[PDB]
């Protein structure tokens, strides 16, 4: 298990919050709070994710990423679990990752109309 | 009626894709090129979506929206619907929308790990 702390804003609570990434070779999870999303690996099949979805656990704290970005996290996982990344390496690019995000939120539409919606 | 015309920046064209919003009363319909997806109004329900989501559309262009963007132009239409917002600021509040596809897009990760990725 290689572990990796991310810093998402959230602008619910209005400041950062750390989303955990446990990297196994069998599986990845992911969680934020008391909430925990998996990926399992398998031979011959894509990964198999748990019900919950990272937008789901996301959205929770108003951060709207683009949808592909759960599918970012399962290739930096998949990279990683045959050797091209070793721990520090997915660290960084898990870490480019989170920096978007955060870049995403920090860009969102500033006028009086949006401000009022999300 | 009236018609928005949004400039998204595409990757994969290297040039700003139009897109057409077109607003009516009972719909609202997006274009980009030859693929046209459709909001439809009802009276006591959400709007009826196409299954093909604007995110969809516009990974076509290589371009990965924050996921609630649709949701944002459903909103945008329902004011302007009910005469919250007129032509001019429905225009102005899409646009800046698009502003922000355009700055995700500008902000995507660019390590080399990620641009052999997407």
């Amino acid at each position: 298990m290689t572990e990796v702390n991310l810093n998402i804003y959230s602008p619910r609570w209005g400041r950062h919050e750390t989303y955990i990434v446990e990297l196994h070779k069998d599986y990845m999870e992911i969680s934020m709070g008391a909430v925990t999303i998996k990926a399992t690996y398998s031979e011959n099949q894509d990964p198999e994710w748990s019900e919950e979805t990272l937008q789901d656990i996301m959205n929770n704290d108003s951060v709207y990423p683009p949808e592909i970005t759960q599918n970012l996290f399962q290739h930096a996982w998949l990279e990683w679990r045959k050797g091209a990344l070793d721990n520090d390496e997915v660290t960084r690019e898990l870490e480019l990752v989170a920096q978007w995000v955060n870049k995403v939120t920090e860009a969102k539409p500033n006028s009086d109309f949006w401000r009022k919606y999300f």
